[PDB]
DNA sequence: TTGACTCTCTTAAGAGAGTCA
DNA sequence: TTGACTCTCTTAAGAGAGTCA
């Protein structure tokens, strides 16, 4: 098994390459009506992704790392949390992009959590809205507001009582 | 089927049919710490379930019909929302819970809104606690809260600013 | 050891359709 | 005609693993 001592070692090669990754600067809504800037460190759209990184499926990547002649593999957002519980409440942790911006890999916009916990930052007001996450959101979720609903509850009848 | 009639009489006799399923008082969370109550019209757990329905999933169940000799078949829940237009941005227009209680049938309880405005309800604060749907919470989501993050943003090095 | 592809899987809000009696 | 079962699929937030040179 990886010592400490390596699984550090990993992510700070990880740190590294990620932070030779296109820095690109979003102005996003924070909520309250106010707008704020988070600088993403993207991977890029196509092969060569920087070095251990490979592309698994459209928006999905892997970071690989050959250890004592063994091939480690993990989710590439997966690293920063290597020396973290791996589960909660019975619930799989998984990174959860504090930007939701899924090609971002920059370390201070990812927190571990189920994965309910991660869905649910898409709809939140956000940190100057009313966010309520313990971690705190660093911006509105992008689906934040009153949808689009298309018909509301009704009835023909008298059969219902709310 | 075809005619608007007889999609009339398919949702009147969907009503009558779920009229009688059991009616189930739940006191629920509106959120800003004040509670109501809903009357949720429940299919039963196990066969029969009254008729036109059975059961196709652990929690999914459909209605179907004899019209003009041929079967017609629906999703159990999308049966109020048969003249309404099955899309809605391009997106598929989804039967959603208010009540967040998949056995309810009650039409008083649903809304015909895009998967992403269902799932996010589970997150909404609720109608006391400052929902913005446009069409209105019932009650908080289930799933609203601080939430469990196992660990935040972090780096190691001095690579990345947020 | 490494890059660049390939494949399928998980979850929890939702779906359609076939086999029998 | 009606009932009671069976199966797989969709979506958008996330995953694991194989092949070849
Ligand atoms: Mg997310
Ligand atoms: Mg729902
Ligand atoms: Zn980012
Ligand atoms: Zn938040
Ligand atoms: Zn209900
Ligand atoms: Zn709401």
């Amino acid at each position: 098994a990886l010592t400490n001592a390596q699984i550090l070692a990993v992510i700070d090669s990880w740190e590294e390459t990620v932070g030779q990754f296109p820095v690109i600067t979003h102005h996003v809504p924070l909520g309250g009506g106010l707008q704020g800037t988070l600088h993403c460190y993207e991977i890029p759209l196509a092969a060569p992704y920087g070095v251990g990184f490979a592309k698994n499926g459209p928006t999905r990547w892997q970071y690989k790392r050959t250890i004592n002649q063994v091939v480690h593999r993990w989710g590439s957002h997966t690293v920063p949390f290597l020396l973290e519980p791996d589960n909660i409440n019975g619930k799989t942790c998984t990174a959860s992009h504090l930007c939701h911006n899924t090609r971002c890999h920059n370390p201070l916009h990812l927190c571990w959590e189920s994965l309910d916990d991660n869905k649910g930052r898409n709809w939140c007001p956000g940190p100057n809205g009313g966010c309520v996450h313990a971690v705190v959101c660093l911006r509105q979720g992008p689906l934040y507001g009153p949808g689009a609903t298309v018909a509301g509850p009704q009835q023909r009848g008298s059969h219902f009582v709310v």
